[PDB]
């Protein structure tokens, strides 16, 4: 039972599916369910991922169809006691770029903030701690409730939603 519900059309795969799946598939005490919607224009082929706290089995599917959404799972490092949910992954676009998604959920939110960003490298690029922390400081977003995001280069726009509720979900959809 991994925190991967369904990957059906984004019209059905929404924030609500992420809130519910945490209770349905709920691996350990602190669980992470995110919902990215691929509408950038092309099938997303998995290349590589980098998990530091959200340590899981599988998150990068072989190929993802466009105009649709997907789910990610992750559970803590030690299991019962550890950091909330921290990981970064990347997706190969058929247009000739690499969508590098970044997500960080600490545990001492009382002091340390939880910045989150998304960029698209101009070619086949990995996701590692250097590239994570190098772009982390670039978009100081803690997940403002409602719908909050940044504009992307190359003529693109990604849309996202998170909240400071502590154990909240993460949903990001590309909207041209």
């Amino acid at each position: 039972s991994e925190l991967a519900g369904t990957i059906i059309d984004g019209a059905s795969l929404t924030f609500e599916v992420l809130d519910k799946v945490l209770g349905e598939l709920g691996k350990v005490s602190r669980k992470i369910a995110v919902g990215i919607d691929n509408e950038s224009g092309g099938t997303w082929t998995a290349l590589n991922a980098y998990f530091r706290s959200g340590t899981t089995d599988v998150i990068l599917p072989e190929v993802v169809p466009n105009t649709k959404a997907l789910l990610y799972s992750g559970r803590k490092s030690s299991g019962p006691v550890a950091t909330g949910a921290v990981a970064a992954f990347a997706y190969y676009m058929s247009n000739g770029n690499t969508l590098g998604v970044m997500f960080s959920v600490p545990f001492d939110y009382n002091w340390y903030s939880n910045w989150w960003d998304v960029k698209i490298y101009p070619g086949k690029r990995r996701a590692d701690q250097g590239m994570y922390e190098d772009m982390y400081y670039g978009n100081p977003y803690r997940g403002d409730n409602g719908w909050y995001q940044k504009n992307l280069g190359y003529g693109l726009r990604m849309k996202g939603i998170m909240t400071s509720a502590g154990e909240a979900k993460m949903q990001i959809k590309i909207s041209r």
